[PDB]
């Protein structure tokens, strides 16, 4: 009786939400599984085939909207999309070692809320991994490391010429976050982490504290490893000046001697946040940055 | 002194002061207080000393001249601060420190993100030339939160041990933990000349919240026999027992007496004994304050 196909929504398992939930509450990540229709994959992989980094890929927004109740539910939070990026590379890719996104949620303050959702746009099979490993913050909770980066931000703009080389001097310093090379991670972690297999229209959700790493691709399929990568926050979350202070200070350095600009003022939420506070900010939260506020709707749930 | 006196003797810690150590704590994770202490009542206390464990309860008389000053203390850190042990410290004049650390240690009993703070009362004077005091570093330049976390971490790699990985106090000490990785240089390193020293004339004392990063400095040889000083631990009315970390301790502490017929040292703390105690009858609540041992001295633990 098709007669009530539009009066009925497509409803994700409400068992299974359920367990998302209390899963979310244990490890601060979900593995998704069937988030999307495989149509709306098909369409996003389709319109792919087909200052402004800040909404180049906002089309994929609107699908992600639609989700956002579901994980408003998982999380107990009310997220608020930052930013959509395409993250693309060859099978044969060195990634980051295990790491957690220090960098990529700067803007915010380290104990207000963040999170992401990594959406494959191609298979991810036991074979020809590629795809994502991650650790339960029941094991790592991440939260510190951002202490320890800031410690480390804040002895780079110690520098002067006299030290010698910038970058180096940034390589070499003594710092607690240097120390903590790869092995001492690999070391702390050993084995307890998960890695999973994704048919399309599966995503990942994690909070900005679960340490994980991209595992690279074999050869077979596909050419490329495609996938969105979605920051979010909460209504509540901050803005930290502080670390903008840094950045920037570290900027001035950084152009004053190589006569050129630090990378991560390719990181566009980090430029317009960055804007919105030397500009002044009448408010610490996010929702109140202009650019933000304006389209608050359609960074929100329904 | 006289009774009469009493009437017309005045304590002078005028209020510009006690709002500038507000402002320092406000600033810094510690103040130091100048005065905070009666020239008599230090020597009342010298005397005294020249006359659940022993320990746990040993320098309860302290704990008078102590509680006078809890309303002020309150007032510094905006916090409800309840005693919870008193512990002599005297040393050599050339001794061994223990490096720069936190009081992960001191204050394993609690739940990281909640109160802990401590009083150093130096029982004798601290001068330039000898010193023998302290050395701290404002949580500005140092956090030491997150320190917490790697404790954590190491005491869980601790409990993974087994026979087959050799002598466990090897292991222990041979992890590459983080823990591990944070060395004396390292730390050196991260707050260089950040730290402040002061010189204490008895009635002065230092007080500082369990996230500041600090030490003890040697005594040269001749002012004084001894290093001799008196650390209040203090928690907040609302501060609550870490279970899961004593639950490690526990597991961890039975690796230690299956092979070595032993226990370790963190078991010399009274305090961490007694709460662990009450963790295993059952907690009624998460509260320290609601621990039979404690809920019975309450008011004595605070402030007038």
């Amino acid at each position: 009786g098709t007669e009530n196909l539009y009066f009925q929504s497509n409803a994700m398992n409400r068992e299974q939400v359920e367990q998302l939930k209390q899963e979310y509450e244990e490890k601060g990540y979900c593995q998704i599984k069937k988030i999307f229709d495989f149509s709306a994959i098909k369409t996003i992989q389709k319109t792919l085939d087909q200052a402004y980094d800040l909404v180049k890929y906002d089309f994929v927004s609107s699908f992600i909207q639609e989700k956002l109740a579901l994980l408003n539910y998982i999380t107990g939070k009310n997220l608020m999309i930052m930013h959509n990026a395409l993250f693309s590379v060859e099978p044969n890719h060195k990634g980051l070692p295990w790491h957690v996104g220090v960098g990529s949620f700067s803007f915010t303050k380290t104990e207000d809320f963040g999170a992401s959702i990594w959406i494959p746009l191609d298979k991810i099979t036991k074979e020809h991994r590629g795809g994502m490993q991650y650790v339960s913050t029941k094991i790592f909770p991440g939260q510190f490391y951002y202490s320890v980066f800031d410690l480390h931000l804040k002895n780079n703009i110690k520098w002067d010429e006299s030290q010698g080389d910038l970058n180096e001097y940034v390589a070499n310093a003594n710092t607690i976050y240097n120390k903590i090379t790869e092995d001492v991670i690999d070391y702390t972690i050993k084995d307890g982490y998960e890695e999973d297999e994704y048919n399309l229209g599966d995503a990942f959700f994690f909070n900005k504290y679960v340490l994980h790493q991209s595992v690279p691709l074999k050869p077979g399929l596909h050419k490329l490893r495609r996938a969105f990568v979605i920051r979010l926050v909460d209504y509540d979350t901050r803005v930290d000046e502080e670390r903008l202070g840094l950045f920037s200070k570290y900027s001035q350095l950084h152009s004053r001697y190589y006569k050129t600009l630090p990378r991560y003022n390719k990181d566009s939420v980090l430029v317009m946040v960055s804007r919105a506070v030397q500009k002044g900010l009448k408010s610490p939260y996010l929702r109140d940055i202009p650019h933000v506020q304006q389209t608050l709707a359609a960074r929100m749930a329904a």
